[PDB]
């Protein structure tokens, strides 16, 4: 009420910075044209200090921010739009990935190979888009017969590394199938196979998510799900803009597609 | 005096998400074993709201916050290492680059080239590290009378474009010989002249900055400036807390080597 400052604070996790980069400059486009500004910030205490007193409203990419700290700053007056999670409060808007789409096209991949086993690398399992890309990668594995082994990670790509080790010491089928719920943790098992006598594509089959550009120039090319970053911004900037002068903001998804790569000979 | 959040605040700029990974990861270890946990912010408002109450000190690598709000967070009782700059003032101490000999071990293989004329894609003018690095090359190029033109660029990708749109405009020297100021700009030149006839190490020459892990696996390698990027982190890390216990923490600087890719065949 008391207050505008326009200026949106935007909180993020601090793995996706594959895809952070364009999301941003997606977010930056969309609010300057209604004289917005944005500043970022990321942390595990970061939610602890909300400049609430400095800040108009909230774009939220970060699954460790707690949904009852989101409906108290909501509560509070400031609009919030919500990248990674569903609501049902007033003053909060989704703009969320086609979880359900992406993992069915990645999934789709094992099943037209005739995939023996199928690990999933996931991420937090408390986190939404982990649990929608879990739900639906299951589902179909066991609609066509297919084994499956859920490896937990954090979506960052220390976990991916850590994953391969745990993977190619334990005996698997003759090629090893990952589905790798992002490209960071997908680069993480290249880092690891490096220092093998494993190959890429041959010997271990990888499929990501995200489609970030260090994923289209590794050897070989990491098959993944691509959506428009810069459009998951610039919806994201509009739906707040909207969302606090009390207009109609209806909940979006960004729509994906499977981008093909030589990681996964498909 | 009456607050101890065991909190540090990290303030970068939102450039160098080229380094910013391996920077902030090499932070977050070194201030980990000191039982201390980060935040980072970024934006250019960013230094507006500093949660004073909410963070114990600062680590900046940020060229738009003001050097003046530095000094009036350092005499409020909170230490500061900057990253970007240079200091005099009590509580504040240096972990830089060294720039001077980063920019002499890049335009030493324009020089043993035997080029013709070198640009000098730089990043912002009041910002000290390309202030350095400009004053390292152009003494350089002058000594062994190379001819040469600055371009002005931000660190950003998108500065790197126009700057080869820019350049590749008016007639150049038959190889065209650019130093990009940092890997990120280089990037942007690669992007603009995939589209055009011109072929990357042969018509244009570059050397760029950082060491970025794209320039790593791009077509072709990325000649390049390399400094440890953890270890930064970690030195500026111990620094910040050797300092807010009153301890010796003697400014320091972070070394560098060329690292040689077909970019720039010598």
């Amino acid at each position: 009420k008391r207050r505008q400052t326009n200026i949106i604070g935007v909180y993020l996790a601090d793995y996706g910075g594959s895809f952070y980069g364009e999301l941003l400059e997606g977010i930056k486009k969309g609010l300057a044209l209604f004289d917005y500004e944005m500043i970022v910030c990321s942390g595990k205490k970061s939610h602890l200090f909300i400049p609430e007193k400095m800040v108009d409203g909230a774009i939220i990419l970060d699954w460790t921010f707690p949904t009852k700290e989101i409906e108290k700053f909501a509560e509070r007056g400031h609009s919030i739009v919500v990248l990674d999670r569903t609501t049902e409060h007033r003053n909060i808007r989704q703009v969320l990935l086609d979880n359900r789409g992406g993992a069915t096209q990645a999934i789709e991949q094992f099943v037209n190979v005739g995939s023996k086993k199928v690990l999933l690398l996931s991420g937090p399992e408390k986190g939404y888009d982990s649990q929608e890309r879990l739900a639906v990668s299951t589902r179909e594995l066991t609609r066509f017969g297919i084994p499956y082994e859920i490896i937990q990670g954090d979506f960052t790509e220390p976990s991916g590394y850590a994953a391969a080790k745990k993977i190619l010491s334990q005996p698997q089928t003759e090629p090893v199938d990952v589905f790798a719920f992002n490209d960071e943790m997908a680069i993480g098992v290249y880092k690891y196979v490096a220092e093998t006598n494993y190959q890429m594509g041959k010997d271990i089959r990888i499929i990501g998510f995200d489609n970030s550009e260090l994923g289209a120039f590794v050897q070989p090319r990491l098959a993944t799900i691509a959506y428009s970053k810069h459009r998951w911004g610039m919806v994201a900037a509009e739906k707040i803009i909207h969302l606090m002068r009390g207009e109609a903001a209806e909940s979006e998804h960004i729509y994906t597609r499977f981008i093909e790569g030589e990681s996964f000979p498909s």
